[PDB]
């Protein structure tokens, strides 16, 4: 049964670190690999680096190739013995997500699988220590929160950057859309992966910026200049695999050439993207030019920038984004003479924690923005949905139009990830931001005679700037974060549409723990995205401040008939986030450009001026509770 | 497989009539149909009448609603027993075309399903007679051509009007774009259906006019005045399903009110429409005004005129086109006291045969024309594609620049449609117009440095008028028929583009027979046009005359980058026939107004004066072979 | 899904009577049947008659042949239109039971499908009348119990004979083991069907006899002599299909020749079976002799006697059992000049109600008994399980060692079976025998060192004869009824095994109503046997008397290792009765002859003398509550 299948998968995931000791007593046995097998076990796996990705792709293909599920388990079991463990988790998760046979199946928790990435070394040490200190079945609980002098104001952001859910999501997203993805081999293609790459990262930056403003900090600045020295960050993460840890970075470091590729190369590739934009056309390998067409243009750029296998030219264009992660990651030892491990930037699970991440991503986002700039703005025609008027919006909470945010304690179970020994469970306690539940009530007047179908789009943007209160829509575009997108039908006359925050399309409703999965539930059975992907729920709104920071609440209704050609496939099944995740093996359900109406330049000085009749702005307050 | 699915659907439709006998003892049993259960089995189904359309729509929805294909077959199986058969074929065909379970399921050929509509009564009852006369497995062949005194010159046109392919196409087209189509229910919308409605019918008229001229007859005149008496036409079609036949109409009696509608109302609807066109806006139900925009205007008008469900106002504007068919159809018994069946005008399969069809359609076309008139003409800017020059065009055939047309015999197999009994097959032999294959060679000079992409548009228009030789482009607009539209890439320097007639975008390459289908065919797993629509191939060019009538051959090249739309749709699907049919589940592939450059008024006295550098006219001859 | 599949099946079953009106307007259409199609719709279908069975078999094969489930539904839907309805239900049920595709699926209730067979004409008339009398949504309830003078003491037995559950079971059993069953065609074979045929019928007789004794009536006598006149029985059943009903029989009728086969033929076949027994060997068609081997011998006899398709010789041996039903059924009109319907004997659903059934079945049982007689008795060796001793047995109820039996009212919903019209539901109230729940506690001493596995067999036999109290084991063999058979493991030392009556292997735990089935439960999804087959639970013990009739309670433990070679396949899934039903697509799980230890002759004068150490008898009382 499916349940049995789930059980088999969980053990593929257990004791990965330990699973090593290849113990296939003749090297010749795998003639299948006679000139490959290159990255050893203990080594850190880089999600960004090309060579690592190539190996990973090779692994996935074998998994995809597996004739049946049983065969799948077998090769996996065997492969896991030899290959580097990180690569293995990566390859398997991709396989589980896509391979039909796996119509059954969650992947074990990333946080749970590698607890060391989620929690600090101190807590991990303590738990391990307590386990040894007194042998006893009794459970161990450790509170990760610590006590320290907080020198850097960046620390304030830690609730966002360090959040377990956020890191997990980032890991999962890359799994759903792998850079290595080869559509020919799989046969299936990932719709608009390049564009999604752009959108997801942009949102992370946008959301990040809202945190800084909530904090009273200015917006992050892009890492435009390669020459500038980076700010330092020390992760305090250990790798349980070994004694080694992610190397910390002090500040004052400009970016160094690596043996692999060099800063100059980064520049070239940047000059190179720009030409293609200016010339309205990119050079394929064939030396043909492809136009940066209206719908297409973001997607093509996304593939080139990341870059994915899909890039029209890898050799002229390179892989700017990925190399950025690699270069930043080994700033400490570009030479690798030190034989030190890379920083957090190397891994999709960890990278969000470093503040540098935002600087780089804003830089890349800028590239996309220049492209967007080339496009013409939106006419009333494009925006408006005639006959429909938005009367008002209200948010209901304990206090209307105010959302309250607080910190909540939570526990993570280490036992699946690290050797438990005698103890039944070792849990680490951490705290994260959370908010009260709320609902939206939108009153819409349907002037038309017949029932209409509308897509409701809701975004949140900060009211205040760093100078004073200024709702300049051009700037707002960067800041706006997507709360929700959903379909509703309106009858003629007045209508009130109520939606609850819980329903939000952006967030993952729930991630099942390896324990829940040990039994067998019925969200349904799809895969790596299942409970994993989606933005985390606690994260839905920015922290705000004790004072109650003012944010613009924007609701827009668009013609659904227009919006969805097709693409209302799987219902509330395993995964549940379309806004950032897309839909399983079906289209991202919306014709509009991701981020619409915000994606193109706004002529108006004030946001209010921008509004059409089917748009509305309600100012609400977010107040944090200490 | 999908082909096994074929083999079941075809015997579902095979012999419709005898699958009636509802045979469900309690009427209440099918609560599923408690809303309908109004039009009995034997009665003729009207494609035009509103009430009939409503029932049909209700049926389709159930079919669309069907959860899965198996469920689809079940409801269909049982529904067919109770509903009128004509309605049933209509509803099912629509379902097959749209519903995703059905790709690669062609329908049973209409001609084959209802042979009686395609062939004359004499060859229906002769064939039936032969079957009874001598029982024997042996095949029966009957030649439909007959022998008779040919009093009316209209008879000459019969090759065009009576053509099997033409009638079939008309049936199919209405299926792809149903008047009843409700986008909300389906969720998907038919792009530019109103405009397509206009374009397709206009082409039929235009093509018809070319036949008359080839014949030496004057162009058809519109049925502007409701008062005028109609010319008579006797179809000689029987409906085997019953004894009944389509009632013939003699000439010479003015128009009669039906219980359903009065002629005065028809006149009203016209003055209503004309006014709107005039003041440049139409009134919605909401009593808001929508402008007749250049982009939108034809589409909005098409919906109102037909009228479709899409019409912005049904209760003010009415349904002029459809009522026209109904009124003409029951001219013989407006009262229906006679209880006589309607004429050919009632059915999409038959309507083209009656000469009245053209008179009415020209009338409606006129309505569209007035709208077109309001639009400004095309500047050199719009027409020209700079840097591209058309040097010359040549048509290659047995004799260059001459196309030969002849009559070819063909056979139609009755057996699927009517009860065969003992005989293996009963075929009726008919003759149709056909032409020799030919190719076009266009020499184009690409002045630009880079490769360009062009859409080649080819049209044919008669050189001679009724008076004498006069290439007055204004008049030509009505006459021009579309030969082909395709994309080609031009390198710098001289280029020669060759295209074969077979490739023509206007025509259907092949219609598979029941026999072909039982054998089976295969495509991707989605839902599409059921190997259907597209103009018949033999029909591609007008008959011409033995003398070799002169026609202007017009070729124009336009910038493809401008012409195409960007978006993400399917694999190679039913796109052969894009010019008249559109593309399956796709937006119309050409930005230009349908019929461009011909749609707007032409200032010049002569066509030659109109030409820009990217246009060319070659005079060719069409000669018929007796 | 399975649920959807269930839904499709239920409608195959609805309005069967009505489903007629073939309405396939040309007879030639089904060339597949061009020389068959012989029994009209309205006619009564005989489960026994050979010609009817042949048609039924032909139908099933088509259903089995169906490529997929969807195809299955289609042919079924179409076939049901033409074929006689009774045959149809029979063929479909068989298909549902065996055909894998139907890994989904209960069959709609027999009682519910044909309520008229279960309830008396009066009640059915009343319900129908009430429906018409006052139209109203309101529910109708009718109490079937009636009021009448009860002339015949046979009436007392009516609770047993008339029981709804019993009749339903009999219907289902024949479906699981069809006489027509051809193993070559299906490919699969029904293990020991001939023997099971013998065992099931024998049990019905045995159980019947216990009722008579409980009643104070003597045991039924076999219908040995063909000459003797039969006792009359009037069923009072109507067939809703038509106005006709099962013809009643008065007494005083000796059995008449029918056109089909004659009494003399019955005798021949009887003389013929006997020879084969005496000669130790039966004549196959090949004229080879097959020995009436130890294990095999009952099975071979069963096939010949019934007779099934499996019979080694149909033409020498005939089909005695089946013809008996036919002959008795049309005693009233052997000639069929009267054109009267057959009696209850014709149908598996109805036959148990007639008292004649027992007389005939005892006669046939006698045939089997003679065969059993030829076998040698059981030695201590065969019976005993050494090292195991049964200390005692106790039955726990309200009062220990006493079981209480009462009458319970129940309602049956007619609506699925007969045209409901306006009413939501029409229920008929009936009463049936029922008993208090009880448990058994068996103390067993396991002398051996190791754990043993035992099969516990429990039987019940009447203590009293018609003369006075005499536990003569030879006679008891006929009377003993099987309460339960189950596997238990015994450790060394004393053990107490407790089993509840509810668990009984003989009975069906629950039959799901068409209403329950309208939703979707998880007993699992197997088929006609699902809730249907198994003996009914209320029926588990005989009525007993108010005085508290004494019955011997016999418990025996046997070596399980010995007992099951293989055959512990499907668990508590859809069907749940192994003792009488066998297991789905797996062996009847017991090596021992069915009815062991009772099947062979017992030398001893008293039952007690028979007991070995692993056997025990506890006398309990059954007392009925008025």
């Amino acid at each position: 049964t499916v349940a049995d299948k789930q059980a088999r998968l969980m053990p593929l995931f257990k004791h990965l670190t330990a699973l090593t000791r290849e113990k296939l007593p003749l090297d010749q046995r795998d003639e299948r690999l006679k000139g490959v097998g290159i990255l050893p076990r203990g080594t850190l796996f880089s999600c960004f680096h090309a060579r690592h990705l190539a190996e990973a792709t090779e692994l996935y293909v074998a998994l995809y190739g597996a004739k049946d599920f049983n065969d799948f388990i077998h090769l996996c079991e065997q492969a896991r013995q030899i290959v580097n463990e990180g690569m293995f988790v990566y390859a398997v998760s991709v396989a589980v997500l896509h391979r039909e046979d796996c119509k059954g199946i969650t992947v074990p928790p990333i946080q749970e699988v590698f607890p060391d990435r989620f929690v600090p070394a101190e807590t991990i040490n303590r738990a391990n220590k307590e386990a040894s200190n007194h042998p006893d079945q009794q459970s161990i609980v450790v509170e990760a929160e610590e006590t320290g002098n907080i020198l850097d104001p960046e620390y304030k952001l830690s609730y966002f950057r360090e959040d377990i859910g956020i890191n997990a999501h980032h890991w999962h997203w890359h799994i759903v859309y792998p850079a290595t993805w080869n559509p020919t081999v799989m046969g299936k293609e990932k719709d608009r992966k390049g564009e999604l790459f752009f959108y997801m990262h942009q949102q992370m930056c946008a959301r990040y910026d809202s945190e800084r403003l909530s904090n009273g900090l200015q917006r992050m600045i892009p890492f435009h200049n390669f020459d500038e020295p980076l700010e330092g960050y020390a992760p305090h993460l250990t790798s349980l695999v070994s004694g080694l840890q992610y190397a910390s970075r002090p500040e004052g470091y400009s970016i160094h050439d690596l043996s692999d590729v060099d800063v100059q190369d980064m520049v070239r590739w940047r000059e190179r993207i720009l030409d293609a934009i200016n010339m309205h056309y990119i050079v394929d390998k064939d030396n043909n030019k492809i136009p940066l067409d209206i719908e297409h243009g973001t997607d093509i750029l996304g593939d080139i920038i990341e870059s994915s296998d899909e890039s029209k030219n890898v050799e002229y264009y390179g892989s700017l984004h990925n190399w950025g992660h690699v270069m930043m990651a080994n700033i400490t030892d570009p030479d690798h003479r030190f034989q030190e491990n890379p920083g957090v930037m190397s891994d999709t699970s960890t990278s969000l924690r470093d503040p540098i991440f935002y600087r780089w991503h804003r830089f890349i986002d800028n590239i996309f923005q220049e492209h967007k700039k080339s496009f013409h703005p939106y006419t009333k025609e494009e925006l408006s949905f005639p006959g429909v008027e938005v009367v008002g919006v209200s948010i209901n909470s304990k206090t209307a139009n105010v959302i309250t945010t607080l910190i909540k304690e939570s526990l993570l179970e280490l036992s699946h990830g690290i050797n438990f020994g005698t103890d039944q469970s070792v849990k680490v306690k951490y705290h994260h931001l959370d908010h009260e539940p709320f609902t939206y009530n939108i009153v819409v007047e349907n002037n038309s005679g017949a029932e209409k179908h509308s897509t409701v789009r809701i975004f949140l943007a900060p009211k205040y700037d760093e100078l004073n209160n200024k709702l300049e829509p051009d700037e707002q575009r960067r800041l706006f974060i997507e709360l929700d997108k959903f379909f509703y039908t309106l009858t003629p006359g007045k209508n009130t549409i109520v939606r609850n925050h819980q329903d939000s399309s952006v967030t993952i409703s729930k991630v099942r723990t390896f324990d829940q999965l040990g039994a067998g539930e019925g969200v349904s059975e799809d895969s790596t995205e299942y409970c994993s992907c989606g933005w985390p729920e606690h994260m839905l709104i920015p922290r705000g401040s004790h004072k109650g920071m003012e944010f613009e609440l924007f609701v827009m209704l668009t013609d659904h008939d227009e919006d969805t050609v097709a693409g209302l496939s799987e219902n509330a099944v395993c995964s549940d986030a379309v806004s950032y995740c897309g839909a399983r093996d079906d289209r991202y359900p919306d014709k509009k450009a991701m981020g619409f109406p915000f994606d193109r330049k706004i002529e108006a000085r004030t946001a209010a001026e921008f509004l059409t009749p089917n748009m509305g702005l309600t100012d609400i307050k977010i107040k944090f509770h200490g």
